């Protein structure tokens, strides 16, 4: 079952057109998953229920203003 409920995310900078299935399809101004961090490419998994590897060039840190 699920291990964490409280983790982190990728808020995506740059609009991301997997080419492939490995690659995921991603959009601007967009919040995925991080699965894999700490290596080339990071998997992000969108709710769809998807899971692809994107490169960390467009990937950012996601913070909130008020959110502890």
């Amino acid at each position: 079952g699920s291990s964490g409920s409280s983790g982190k995310y990728v808020k995506i900078l740059y609009d991301f057109t997997a080419r492939n299935a490995n690659e995921l399809s991603v959009l601007k101004d967009e919040v995925l998953e991080v699965l894999e961090d700490g290596r080339q490419w990071w998997k992000l998994r969108s709710r769809s229920g998807q899971a692809g590897y994107v490169p960390c060039n467009i990937l950012g840190e996601a913070s909130g203003p008020s959110s502890g």
